[PDB]
């Protein structure tokens, strides 16, 4: 069969209404589970629980046929060994530089703390900067207020995160929804099976 | 005053008894706050609540004098531009490589899932190994089972993890305790309010 790579939390819970319209539920709620391997309403697709890193590398090895991955971790991870398929339109939100607001930019090379390293060297070689960047896994909002760095790169929503901190967004680097991914393989061997699941989602989605 | 970086769970939890025997205590429980900035019974004395990865990066940079760090995350960051000072002996476990029980290992380069590329490879080397590795960051354990990888290199303690997903420790890599790491001029520049620090926490491990 499938196995369809997805992680907890917005992810899960906003592509399960995609899943219900093709056919696919959950017979348990993932997030009340130490279990990961979840069969469906579908015998022949069952779901992998996985850290939102890990859903690239699940698909790419074809651990997983498909997932669900945030287009900020396809952006970081590099997608050349997947095919992106669909954009989902859930999850959605920014990519985005941010610092303590009205705090003067340094005259010398920056240093951006960010868990996209790919993403910061990319973007700011675009606007015409080399800049050094220390990797962190989490809370990139407390690198500022402790001078770890000069800007940030994290994703922003409502921006409710950067305000509490006293941060503000500078620069807008691109959009970020979930994107389906398909192993580059399992898209050749079994199409019969992903393609219904693919129109469901489509059409899902023009709504 | 001294920026303490610390993380959530065993660390924060097995910490605080030698953080109160040495005269510092947490005003609330950081578990339950959006805050990351607490300060302490000790006014000369703050604590940082980030990711374990993150916790030598902040005290390398010095935006934490020093910090909790379990042996494993110090033994993968690389530990060369900080001081380990003591071996607190907490959020004591191992360092181990796993599989599915019984299975045999296939004749070939060998693939390597964990978050511990570093230690995987040197590991893997001191036993005549070059390895590739598959970098993940949690769920270890689903690796096996859907057949990303050959082995898996996790940290380990009660071995309930393995057991339940019908894995197996196969060799054992090296014993983890949490260790405090001072950053190597806040060691020079704040000995005076480090020491009596570090002479409490020394005497209460004895113990
Ligand atoms: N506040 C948000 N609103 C909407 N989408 C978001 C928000 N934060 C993150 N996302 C999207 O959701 C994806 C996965 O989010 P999640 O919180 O699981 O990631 P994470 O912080 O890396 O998790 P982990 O704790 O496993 O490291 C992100 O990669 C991004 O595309
Ligand atoms: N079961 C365990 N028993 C004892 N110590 C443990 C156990 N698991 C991990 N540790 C130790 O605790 C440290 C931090 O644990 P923690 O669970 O916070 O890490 P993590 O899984 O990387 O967290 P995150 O979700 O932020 O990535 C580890 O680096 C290790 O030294
Ligand atoms: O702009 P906002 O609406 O404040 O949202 C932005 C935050 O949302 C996400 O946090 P999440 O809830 O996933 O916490 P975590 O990812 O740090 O665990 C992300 O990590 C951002 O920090
Ligand atoms: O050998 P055991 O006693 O089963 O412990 C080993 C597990 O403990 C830790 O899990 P934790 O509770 O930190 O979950 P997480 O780190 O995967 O979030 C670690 O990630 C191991 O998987
Ligand atoms: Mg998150
Ligand atoms: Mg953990």
């Amino acid at each position: 069969g499938l196995t369809l790579a997805l992680s907890k939390g917005r992810i899960l819970e906003e592509t399960m209404p995609l899943l219900r319209a093709a056919g696919v539920e959950l017979l348990e709620d993932p997030e009340a589970s130490a279990k990961l391997i979840f069969p469906t309403s579908n015998p022949n697709v069952r779901v992998l629980i996985l850290r939102a890193s890990d859903v690239p590398t699940y698909v790419e090895h074809g651990a997983a046929d498909f997932g669900v991955a945030g287009k900020d971790v396809l952006l970081e991870h590099g997608a050349n060994h997947v095919y992106e398929l669909l954009d989902l339109k859930i999850a959605q939100c920014k990519l985005m530089t941010a610092g303590v607001k009205d705090a003067p930019l340094p005259n010398r090379r920056l240093r951006i703390a960010t868990k996209y390293v790919n993403v910061a060297r990319a973007y700011f070689a675009s606007q015409g900067q080399q800049v050094d960047v220390i990797k962190l896994y989490g809370s990139m909002e407390l690198a500022p207020l402790v001078g770890l760095g000069d800007l940030i790169v994290d994703v922003v929503d409502t921006g409710n995160t950067l305000r509490a901190n006293g941060l503000e967004a500078r620069d807008h680097i691109c959009d970020v929804s979930s994107r389906l991914i398909v192993n580059q393989v399992s898209y050749k061997r079994k199409f019969a099976l992903l393609e219904p699941i693919l129109d469901s989602f489509k059409n899902s989605i023009n709504s």
